[PDB]
């Protein structure tokens, strides 16, 4: 029984475990708290990444795009080393999703623009794509502040993974920024011992990661079984009762996507 082995990995690692795949084919879908509400942690930067390539022709991603030393307000591995020069639209979305980069995040919410410096627009993105569930609240560094049970910044399993389903296997983009997309995402540097541990090599797995406080550690997927049959994976947790300074755990979302693995193989 699946629910079971959810239940001990809580259990295991003093977390809470959120798990959905949606049905599919002949498969039906997985769930485990999987309308919980789960922080987005860097999640978010995914869909990010739809939203400003839906709302722009693809020439957008050349434009340069300057900052400096105070919109360096969090992680950031690639706009820190570009900072004197400036990025592309492109290289930001690529940095966004490869590297987790929360500069990059900041200023494709920023060129998205509106009320909340982007957030409102990255969330009426995800409602235009039927998601009313979630809701981005802040940007970088601030998102990640909210507390355990807060609903700032939060989505839920089964709202992230039909968002995810939509981008990467439906038609919420074109192809040419479909690929953009699902390209990045397979490229992602983070994920190597979340979801794509857990499933055998023969698979294609694409990927984002999110971590935060309160041990959040989250990985929103989608893999290819070695005939091509996709399925969308989404795995979020928290290790809360052990306060702020709780430890992310990979192993959990290793451990959640090798159970899911061996249900869809
Ligand atoms: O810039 C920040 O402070 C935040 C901290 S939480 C988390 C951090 C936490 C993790 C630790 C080491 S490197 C990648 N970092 N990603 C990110 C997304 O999951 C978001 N960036």
């Amino acid at each position: 029984d699946l629910a079971d082995r959810f239940a001990e990995l809580e259990r295991r690692y003093d977390a809470r475990l959120g798990v959905y795949v949606p049905a599919t084919g002949t498969t039906a879908a997985i769930e485990y708290r999987a309308d919980e509400r789960f922080a987005f942690c860097s999640t978010f930067k995914a869909p990010l990444v739809a939203a400003v390539l839906h709302q722009n022709p693809l020439t957008h991603l050349d434009k340069l795009i300057t900052y400096t030393s105070d919109d360096i307000r969090s992680i950031s591995p690639v706009a820190q080393q570009h900072v004197q020069t400036g990025m592309t639209i492109g290289q930001l979305c690529d940095a966004a999703i490869r590297y987790s980069d929360g500069t990059a995040a900041n200023l494709l919410l920023a060129d998205l623009g509106g009320p909340g410096g982007g957030t409102a627009a990255f969330t009426g993105y995800l409602r235009s794509l039927g998601d009313t569930v979630s809701r981005l609240d802040a940007e970088e560094p601030e998102l990640n502040r909210d507390p355990p049970g807060d609903e700032r910044d939060t989505t839920t399993p089964h709202a992230i993974a039909l968002v995810l389903q939509q981008l990467v296997l439906g038609n919420a983009l074109p192809p040419d920024k479909r690929a953009l997309l699902t390209d990045w995402m397979a490229r992602n540097t983070t994920g190597a011992k979340r979801i794509r541990a857990g499933f055998p090599a023969d698979w294609k797995v694409i990927d984002k990661t999110g971590t935060g406080d309160y041990g959040r550690a989250n990985d929103i997927a989608v893999v290819w079984s070695p005939t091509g049959v996709p399925y969308v994976v989404a795995v979020m947790s928290d290790r809360a009762g052990g306060g702020y300074d709780a430890e992310p755990r990979e192993a959990l979302l290793a451990e959640a996507a090798t159970c899911v693995a061996g249900v869809l193989a």
